[PDB]
């Protein structure tokens, strides 16, 4: 019934074709988010560059005073958008809400720390004595339209951590939401436009991405891409994109390496919490137990124990499983798991599916030669592999096609930091789940995880253009 | 006569296949290059990936330890280096020697500043309660095998500023000389030999790029791409190498904006000193004039009298214009001045060309039909261009396809501070041709003049994977 | 009437003997604030290192929760601060609630500035192969014990200015407020107390400098020492703190070089408006103007009409002259007029008292024998001194006992960074009268004008020790 | 016999007075030291008064050229300055020359690290809208004369320490070496007078510091002091500077934690190792074991055989326990161990001494009321304390009037950590013996044990002042 509209230079604007939007708990229409066209996209982009100068003129804290009052208004909005967000990705309600609330939070954090953004003024007498009267005075300048794409299981959180940096930095935003998530992507721009956001400075795109991506990614005025979504696409659009900088936020198969001298009980409550968290549909997860031959089998009973607590149901019964987001990864994910157990794995939790609705699969005695060992299954799915030595581990981690991060459980920790230095990912976190963690901390993949570092300073930072100034100062 | 050799796994490889040096001076053979296949490209990028773990576990005084030796080397032989590079580039020669000593100076100052990358230490609280135990130890990590690639001008000092970059953060390099220039860069890996580098730990790849460039672009095992050179050629690589980072260094056509306000005899001289410097073969030169209506009459005649003051002939006596480096960019250069002759610019200096020695041009009232006014010519033509407003000025810089480098010629300091973050270029100097600078100085071009920000701290914090450990303090 | 306490560990304290506080605009008594004994001293310090652990534990978030709270209230209470405020120190009315604005804007300013204190991770082997395997992660963590010294003329922005950079990186506060200006400083602890800080987190010291600042500046407990104030005193405090890690903000004679190519009506505007800015009473302000023999009789001319627009009167009428904080000043401002007027210098502008309201007095001709040239009169006095070169006003401008700022009016940037860097000062204004600016800026004195560097970042940081811990 | 002169103006000069230095080992005649009056230090004062300008105005690389020429030298004569100074401090002839080698490391370093001191272009539209247009431009300038003091144990690595931070920043340098040592300053003045710098830059003064120091710390022109020495001198010399800049690195009673988890062979080489180096003349030294009930007595064990390994006798034999500096320090250590012994210590090494050399004594069972839990004594004695917690290790660390460094040994390096932030020191190693470091990590103390943050980084930042220049940008 509900129309939805897209935010194009600070007016709302609906078109002729239209995408409906079923929620992936009970096939519930939702509402209805424009497919915009081709010219309507053109006319979006026109807007963000015709606000940008005025945008970029302000004062860093007038801008950040509109992201202020947008962080204050999804606050005070959180339920709404957490009830919609549920029932329109399939998250836990509670869960939801408090997506709502970090999102307000990286707002608020990602307004207060785009106003400290300092240059440097630097000299040429260290480098040469010709040089000793050069004063170099190096400050950050907007890229321009930032297109801001973001994935289905964070709609708002993952679009607010590209739009905030961005507009906080003096760049335009042209948001894409995924297509089951555009509703909650529009209201966050429902919170932009309502904090008085000007017109053009913030814009939204809703449509296939298999029909308006490329065209969007391709465009003339798109100054920079920050994409987070799946490996195939990324890669496609870092191959697009050329020559203009993007971030990417791909894929990650994030392992677990679990040590002979860790503490298992909590290895296995961190690692079953960060696995299976929203039906292990977040990037950064376990999504692979590296664990050596001697703690193996105590460690597959805890975790086996733990996965068994797990509650799978209704995102508004709060279930720690929820239904995956639609038919096609339900598909996937039994695929993977039929293949496991073609190969002989040791389902060490009941194997069920009731359509989109999966129940926490645990495997051990996973080999190589299981898909679910390597892709990235994006469901509830946790293979445990069995190592005879650290390097083993070390080396079945790094055999991975993804980066993004991984965790060591262990108890000297002298030799977590030798592991961390040996894998080859973005982040290692010693003795606990991986996580996008504090937005402060840096976040990136490596190995075909991502392009780029982001996280509230990086993701501002490299939104922008470096502007040397060199004047004589004698 | 002479057979030059690739250094390969630390031993010197020739190949079946022979590229042919002529000087371009006076088409006089200076030696013959190994024009490598495909598979000895690969089998140099499996001796770099085997270097790599030795090369990236020494200290980083043990791998500057090298750098200085290299250095020492490079400053002992600067006379027969830049002896040969004069006579392989049309450089002349006491240009080549002094192009020989700052790259000695950069090598020195790379090898000082990659010992002095210091990382984060990042606490968790300022952003969220729950994380005030959190600590993230953010450092950086090499990202691998770094392919360097250089343009002609400068074959020793744009290749000693990837290579000495990237060696001292721990990343092997694989370098890519020019083909003219392919001797100089051979020599640059003679010294990089005799300082003792380890053996795969430094690789020189020797062919013509449109046939081997694609190739080693394209390669499983480049984990970096550091590109200098055309923006045709740019755009391909940035477009060929999809996710993986690159530095590119692209044309630029940079302006020297000369307002009513302006010291116009100390803007000319710096003017033609930039332009013409090295027959207009650097691409941080400034290749336009935009001069207002007042002031265009005084600073032409004063142009036109500097550009007649320069000395055209030899490498080797030291003139001012030299030959330019091929046919082929002759004729282009002709070309522009052709069209430029043909759409009624007046030609302030004569017009005479004997093969690849052309003379520099100095043309008045150009418009925005002619060539010269857009295209680089890469070559010793200078268009003046007068305009009526700052405003018009700022348009005229601002409509090019480059964003290199600009210069600012007024005696209002604040007005110029106010036209250079009006300017899209990366980088503005205020009273002072436009130039590299101090190499530690960022150097950045932005609208198809490059993608990245280098300079010495930048390159060597730019070729490197930032890796975050974090971990509980409680 | 109106009694006022100090807050001593969370609670409000009366003392037995107590200090009348008396308006300069009328002698009016606006009300009495407790002269704390040594031993209510001795008490408010061990509450706050009592309160020391439980506050340097909390988060970096919870902590400026407490700041922002605080700047919430006294943005809501802004007008009554301001009103008692510009009773109190005889500062313009909405001058004053300007500065209660600009206090609450720089409590949320460090608060947020507080959370992005990032340390280091360093490693060994760029100095040393042995030593490759070393990582040293470098952090901040508290002094303990901030002490506090606030000046009368900014009661309110000059105590904030040290207690939330001091709070946001987990020291605990202990405020000594200027006895003119007390009633301020108790209406700042009036909202921080409200805003919920923790009790024995931020105290209030009320009582004479003269008697009881030298004991809490030799305290055994106090670990900082934050003082802005004049350089008799300043001098007497850094000499009596030892080895403890003080920041002093002492008197500045800050300078405005006027040069021929400048722009004289833009200069004399800005010299104005910075030299006789709260009748001259601000530290950072124009206190002299070297002019070259050139441009020296126009810059005269429009200084002097410049000075002439100045209302002179009450501090709720806005007049842009107000009187002066007490009868001392009056009398040591006099004195160096009488000076000037002695030694044969031109008064550009009327030269009346009536009491503590003097008059803007624009000096010309003077020279170095006058004391109004060096002495800082800290009132509405601006001196105008004719150089012949421009190194002879960098040598006068340089052989002043202070080093707080100086402003540079040219028209040839290039010459003003030269000056810039010729002059021993903190920091160089180029066209621009002296301030303490946007407080993100450094701020900072050298020739006696103070010790350390201030401003919000650097005040955060400098009121923390460095902790290094190094492991394989 | 032999005549040594103080470095003033850039010329030697004698004195009328003047001081003999006895070696430690033999009370040999060494040479002879100028006892300079106070108006040679006048007038020494003088020629750094008048050499600082031209010393400032000097580009960075000019200045650190010198620097590293001084290096080169020492390097160069490190056998001779290492048998005089292992002669004059009664310190082990390989370590003397070890301590020469690192000088010249410390001062390239410093040379190097001056060169790229980078200063800020701050903003104020982060601040307020207001302030959108102005920027701050700050920069470092050198506070003038700094007046380096440094202590007898190590007379030319803790003199070039304040020596190259305070000439890389451009401060000219007073230097006064303690009297036993002052042979030692004289010669790395001899390198720094051959190395060219300039006259006036660098000076020294010699004296007694009982008869000189107070007139020298008072004086005038001295803008900076840098003083290393005992706690009552430094107290005393922070108090009589008033408001000037000063650097204290005073005494420390240095502990070593060791809890119950930990290696305690590992733990007891590096107690030793520390505690006992140079005869315990180091301030940055092992100077307390507080161990647990638990692992007390193996811990002692351990600790007694290595102590029991240490060799006593002539510098030159290359002992490990040398001669203390002069008889009033035995006899201030002897009084320790008397009073240790008094009140029932149990000594597990013989307690034996030949004059100034002391035998390495190894005190159990050691409690609060003796004086050696709490004094420094500065020789090769070294307590045990036996605590039954971390809470009460921690209290007793906390208990001393120092907090120069601290150390603990533990395998749960979380705990650890915990330790290490609630220890009142300025650096604590993790499972190492406390150090000075690598030098460009950060040395400090707090509690009495010092007044600011050195090391060669913050060394160079704190000898100079900041200096913002603050202009509209427009
Ligand atoms: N590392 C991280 O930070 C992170 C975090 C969360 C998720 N992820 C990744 O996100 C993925 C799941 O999200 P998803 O499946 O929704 O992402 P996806 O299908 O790969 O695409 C991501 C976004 O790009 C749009 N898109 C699709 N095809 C496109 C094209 N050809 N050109 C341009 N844009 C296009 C999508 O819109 P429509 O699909 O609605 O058309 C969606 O909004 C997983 O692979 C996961 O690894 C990464
Ligand atoms: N550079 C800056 O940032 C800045 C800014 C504004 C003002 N100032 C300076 O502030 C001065 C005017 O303030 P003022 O005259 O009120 O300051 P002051 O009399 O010199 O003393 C300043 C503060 O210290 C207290 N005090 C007085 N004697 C003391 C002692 N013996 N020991 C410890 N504390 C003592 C005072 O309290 P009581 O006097 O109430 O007892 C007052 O709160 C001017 O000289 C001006 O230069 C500097
Ligand atoms: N934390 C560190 O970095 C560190 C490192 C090594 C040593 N230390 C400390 O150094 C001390 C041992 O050195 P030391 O006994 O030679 O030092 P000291 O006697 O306390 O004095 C240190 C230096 O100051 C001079 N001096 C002495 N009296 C003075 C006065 N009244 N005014 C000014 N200067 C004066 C001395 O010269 P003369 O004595 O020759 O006259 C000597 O050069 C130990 O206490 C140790 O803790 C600290």
């Amino acid at each position: 019934m509900t129309r939805y509209q897209n935010l194009v230079n600070g007016k709302w604007k609906s078109s002729e074709q239209e995408i409906t939007i079923y929620s992936p708990i009970n096939q519930e229409e939702l509402g209805t988010v424009p497919a915009m066209t081709q010219t309507e996209a053109d006319e979006a982009m026109q807007a963000a560059r015709a606000a940008l100068p005025a945008w970029r003129a302000l004062s860093a804290i007038e801008r950040a005073a509109y992201l202020h009052k947008t962080a204050a208004i999804l606050e005070r909005d959180k339920e709404k958008i957490g009830t919609i967000l549920a029932k329109e990705v399939a998250k836990g309600i509670k869960a939801a809400i408090g997506e709502v609330v970090r999102t307000a939070d990286l707002i608020r954090y990602a307004a207060e720390e785009g106003l400290r953004i300092t240059g440097q003024a630097m000299e040429g007498g260290g480098f040469e004595a010709a040089s000793k009267n050069k004063l170099a005075v190096v400050r950050r300048e907007p890229v321009g339209i930032v297109l801001a794409i973001a994935p289905f299981n964070y709609p708002v959180n993952l679009s607010a951590s590209k739009i905030a940096p961005a507009l906080i930095a003096g760049n335009v935003v042209m948001l894409k939401p995924p297509t089951q998530g555009s509703i909650s992507g529009l209201l966050l721009a429902k919170a932009f436009e309502e904090a008085g956001i000007p017109a053009g400075v913030f814009n939204t795109i809703t449509g296939r991405g298999s029909e308006i991506g490329d065209y969007i990614i391709e465009h003339k005025e798109v100054n920079f891409i920050n994409f987070t979504g799946s490996t195939p696409i990324g890669e496609r659009i870092g191959r697009l994109a050329g020559m203009r900088p993007i971030m990417l936020e791909l894929g990650g198969k994030d392992a677990a390496l679990v040590l002979e001298d860790a503490d298992l009980e909590h290895a296995a409550k961190q690692i079953v919490a960060g696995a299976f968290s929203y039906s292990g549909q977040r990037c950064t997860a376990i999504k692979r137990v590296i664990v050596l031959e001697s703690v193996a089998d105590k460690l597959a009973t805890l975790l086996q124990e733990e996965v068994s607590k797990l509650t799978v149901g209704d995102p508004f019964d709060n279930a720690d499983i929820t239904p995956v987001i639609d038919n096609a990864s339900a598909d996937f994910i039994w695929g993977l798991i039929e293949d496991a157990q073609e190969k002989e794995a040791q389902a060490l939790t009941p194997i069920k599916r009731e359509g989109n609705l999966l129940w926490p699969v645990l495997f051990d005695q996973v080999t190589k030669d299981m898909k679910v060992a390597w892709e990235e299954p994006f469901g509830p799915v946790l293979p445990i592999i069995r190592v005879a030595s650290v390097e083993e581990a070390i080396a079945f981690a790094n055999e991975s096609e993804f980066g993004l991060q991984s965790s060591v459980f262990t108890n000297d920790f002298k030799k977590a930091f030798e592991i961390a230095e040996k894998l080859e990912v973005g982040t290692v976190h010693i003795n606990n789940k991986t996580q996008r963690g504090p937005d402060n901390f840096p976040f990136l993949g490596v190995k075909g995880s991502g392009a780029g570092v982001q996280g509230i300073k990086y993701s501002i930072e490299a939104m922008t253009n470096v502007k040397s100034i060199v004047f004589d100062v004698k």
